[PDB]
């Protein structure tokens, strides 16, 4: 049944003592109508709100000491922290909005987006369609909020539902939470998971068409379905159909890839336009603003990057035409990246939330590419994308190195990429297909050891995650090939991370019903060791 106790009586829901029922809260500026209803292993708080709810407090309870917190987007940590020893992070002004969509919170208080967990307990919002749902630890209390970013609603709109789940099996609760999210959002969980190649983690921005063609030819000896060109081909951020260097046209690239027998894939950052791009210089009015001027969304590639205003029909028509063109060229796999830009707070043509704008953008992309195109989100708000993407990057960038000296701050490192694949495992086959980022299996031009390559690869396999390789294929020999083969034999199961609240970077992961039967891998991300059991 449902959690009952002294701790449940101590909570407040919209400022009211917690109990089951149906309630109305009329304030100066807003009205909320909500129900507190029993569900399996928990309570669901749902309802509707009108007026100017602003930063709306939904739930308040005493903070646990140890909490699993979650960043709103792909690259940000999902990790256990000590809620009482928390000190605000230094916020990088070039990357504010990767850290938080409400950075005023993160500068003062511990923040968790969408959900937070403790041993035996999960608090989780089922959707982010209009509001941004988050938790803050405020002077020793856990507070759940729905952020409406100053938008007013003349008529009722639905609250994002909040569940409070209790059971000693914390992994089970996170899986249940994720099943509910999936149902709430009509999640896409493809029956088939693509394999493939990605340029980025060998060539980076220095990819050439000449190196691409060499890899296209070698890829015929590898079990790759998709062949994906990453960042490098494009003249500027926003100018997706203008190529640079020795690259032919985007259309020509797709024709060569498909002639060679692969599904063509391509990277874009579709909600981003650089200060130097044609599209921005032609259409300065297409971006999110602040005090009526272009608002920097982030800085990357040594340029100010602006966010497209996805409330504008002109912008949506441009995006539709871009992605429709890509589809007509033969691209059927789309890595759409830096998606957080589309949800930055600021001034938009329409008075809608940044989450409402974001969802209009990704829905447009989905309509343009069609149902038989695979969409892989990256650098993306997680909950708002459920129902639209097929796959989602759920960790920071991996790297051809373990990252001994790299802090847990979203900078590239195999070690922190893999941690997130583990701690967000429960989203897989519920929200979408989890992308744990690319396997790096080459045995030159890398500092990864054989054991580190095995650890990363076999973990991803056990988790049933997407398996994409990113290497100069000339440099992948017997070991690399064997690791890929054995990885693919570990797919197909239902994984569980048995000790999700671990604080020592050691994880016990089982998966039932894989192509190799019931398997278990125990990993130590500090010593870089694993123990794998099969059958
Ligand atoms: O230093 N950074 O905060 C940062 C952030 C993101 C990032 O990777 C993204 C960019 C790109 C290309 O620009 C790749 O597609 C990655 O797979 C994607 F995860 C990288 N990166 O792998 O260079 C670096
Ligand atoms: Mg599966």
């Amino acid at each position: 049944l449902v959690p009952r106790g002294s701790h449940m009586a101590s909570m407040e829901i919209f400022g009211k003592t917690f109990r089951e029922g149906r309630f109305v809260l009329k304030e100066k500026n807003f009205t909320v109508e909500f129900a507190v209803e029993k569900i399996h292993l928990g309570w669901k708080i749902s309802g509707r709100v009108k007026g100017s709810p602003g930063r709306l407090e939904v739930l308040r309870t005493k903070a646990p000491e140890k909490v699993l917190v979650n960043n709103w987007q792909s690259w940000g940590p999902c990790r256990v922290v000590d809620a009482f020893s928390f000190k605000p992070p230094e916020i990088d002004p070039n990357w504010r909005y990767t850290a938080s969509v409400v950075p005023d919170v993160l500068e003062r208080n511990l923040q968790s987006d969408y959900f937070v967990a403790e041993e035996g307990k999960v608090y989780g919002f089922l959707s982010s369609k209009i509001a941004h749902p988050f938790f803050a630890v405020e002077d020793g209390e856990l507070v759940a909020y729905l952020e409406y970013f100053d938008v007013e609603f003349d008529d009722f709109v639905p609250l994002e539902p909040l569940v409070v789940l209790e059971d000693p099996n914390t992994p089970l609760l996170l899986e249940k939470y994720a099943e509910l999210v999936g149902m709430e959002n009509n999640a896409r969980v493809p029956k088939h998971t693509p394999t493939g190649w990605c340029s980025w983690y060998h060539y980076f921005l220095d990819l050439t068409w000449e190196e691409t063609l060499k890899n296209l030819k070698l890829a015929k000896n590898f079990p790759f379905e998709v062949f994906q060109i990453d960042d490098a081909y494009e003249k500027d951020i926003g100018d997706w159909l203008v190529t640079r260097g020795d690259f032919p046209s985007v259309e020509e690239m797709a024709k060569v890839i498909a002639e060679n027998g692969f599904i063509p894939g391509i990277w874009t950052a579709p909600f981003s336009v650089s200060e130097t791009s044609d599209v921005f210089n032609e259409h300065p009015d297409w971006v999110v603003k602040e005090n009526g001027e272009p608002k920097m969304a982030y800085r990357n590639w040594n340029k100010k990057i602006y966010a497209l205003d996805l409330s504008k029909d002109e912008v949506l028509n441009w995006l539709f035409d871009l992605f429709s063109s890509l589809r007509k060229m033969g691209y059927r796999y789309f890595k759409i990246d830096f998606l957080f830009a589309g949800a930055v707070p600021g001034e938009r043509k329409k008075n809608i939330t940044p989450i409402q704008a974001f969802r209009k953008g990704i829905e447009t992309i989905r309509k343009a590419v069609g149902e038989d195109s695979f969409i892989l989100g990256c650098g993306s708000p997680l909950l708002p994308a459920v129902g639209c993407v097929d796959g989602m990057r759920i960790g920071p960038a991996t790297a051809p190195f373990w990252g001994e000296h790299i802090e847990d701050n979203g900078a590239p490192a195999a070690r922190w990429a893999l941690r997130n694949a583990i701690t967000r495992y429960f989203m897989h086959d519920r929200f979408w297909l989890n992308d744990p980022d690319c396997l790096i299996l080459r045995e030159e031009k890398t500092d990864l050891t054989q054991k580190e390559k095995e650890l990363y690869s076999y973990t991803c396999g056990v988790l049933d995650n997407m398996i994409i390789e990113s290497d100069d294929l000339s440099l992948v020999r017997d070991h690399g090939k064997k690791v890929l083969k054995e990885t693919l034999e570990l797919l197909g199961g239902r994984p569980r991370v048995q000790n999700i609240m671990s604080e020592d970077l050691r994880y016990e992961i089982v998966s039932s019903g894989t192509l190799s039967g019931n398997v278990k891998i125990v990993v130590d991300l500090n010593s870089r060791e694993y123990h794998l059991e099969k059958e």
